[PDB]
């Protein structure tokens, strides 16, 4: 090379990254427009202020390996994410009910995971009229991006990401934070708790009540896979009508009363449970998912209160579409029916 190098040559892996083909480079052009741009900020905005943290930003390069309408989307230095985006064209997605075909590429949406097709542009108002969904390129790309976040929020919430909420919490109730951490709980701590609470959907911008009730059970408790437990239900009002809006009726799957047994004879068996259980659990636990979904029902699940943070941490891995809650927090003001159960059939 020309220039002798110096620490400036050495790349730090980045939080959030994005690696764009040739043919993208103008949508993602700080120079030209950025038509991309525009959209990842009113996504890291609506996030913010919906999901109540910041998320990282998202490091935009090209990767001339990559085929030149292709992207990958990384999280640490690691794929988590690829697809297609040709520019001129537009995408249209069947969700399901659309009537009708069109010409172009078969493909498969990235973020629904729904069918679509690409199609060319005069097609827009025709292939809409026909029943389809249809928006540009750009967001195709978004949504994708969107997608990954909301996804994995859990992993993006670093302790860096953690501090800087704990400063932005500071600067409007700084009392609740002045001797908390370190005093009371470590900052190991309390990510790991909103760590927890992201990880399960639930929203940390209530953190007045989760610093209040963080600072009131802390002396007498410091695991934070307990800590967690305590938080989630001062927050049982809104993890409710996070699920249930309104107050109407609750239309949740429950166990049985001695599968709870058995279950509940599993916890202070020890550190784990036992094989067989298992492929049960997760078999029977998907058939009463399947039920709620042609009852138009949510698929929340609601458990002794010592029975849920096993149940989570196990259904989840595999059904992570599945919400586990509590008895401790649904709200007292509403009526429960059990729409399916998990039985032994």
């Amino acid at each position: 090379s020309v220039v002798e190098a110096t620490w400036n040559d050495v790349q730090l892996e980045d939080s959030l990254g994005m690696e764009v083909g040739y043919r993208l480079i103008p949508m993602v052009d700080f120079q030209q427009d950025g038509e991309l741009l525009g959209r990842i900020r009113s996504i890291r905005k609506k996030f913010a202020q919906d999901m109540g943290f910041l998320p990282p930003v998202v490091h935009i390069r090209d990767n001339m390996d990559l085929q030149p309408a292709r992207y990958r989307i990384l999280m640490k230095g690691v794929e988590i994410g690829s697809g297609d985006a040709y520019p001129g064209r537009w995408l249209a997605i069947n969700p399901g009910t659309a009537a009708g075909t069109l010409p172009g590429e078969k493909t498969v949406d990235p973020a629904a995971g729904l069918d679509a097709i690409w199609i060319e542009s005069a097609l827009k108002e025709q292939a809409q009229i026909q029943g389809f969904t249809v928006v540009e390129a750009s967001t195709v790309v978004a949504t994708h991006l969107n997608h990954l976040i909301g996804q994995f929020s859990a992993e993006l919430f670093g302790r860096q990401e953690a501090q800087q909420l704990l400063d932005r919490v500071s600067q409007e109730m700084p009392k609740l934070t002045e001797d908390l951490v370190p005093g009371v709980v470590t900052l190991t701590t309390l990510h790991k708790v909103l760590q927890n609470l992201l990880a399960e959907k639930v929203p940390i911008r209530d953190m007045r009540t989760i610093l209040e009730t963080l600072a009131e059970h802390a002396p007498l408790q410091s695991d934070p896979h307990e800590l967690t437990a305590v938080v989630r239900v001062a927050l049982g009002r809104a993890i409710t009508q996070q699920w249930f809006p309104g107050n109407e009726e609750v239309q949740v799957i429950g166990l049985d009363t001695a599968l709870e047994r058995l279950l509940l004879q599993a916890l202070q068996g020890g550190g784990g449970l036992e094989p067989g259980l298992a492929d049960r659990l997760l078999a029977q636990t998907q058939e009463a998912l399947s039920r709620q979904e042609m009852l138009g029902a949510p698929p929340v699940l609601l458990v002794n209160h010592a029975l849920r943070p096993l149940l989570s941490r196990f259904l989840r891995r595999s059904l992570p579409q599945l919400v586990v809650l509590s008895n401790l927090e649904l709200s007292d003001n509403r009526h429960i029916r059990m729409t399916a159960t998990i039985g032994g059939k």
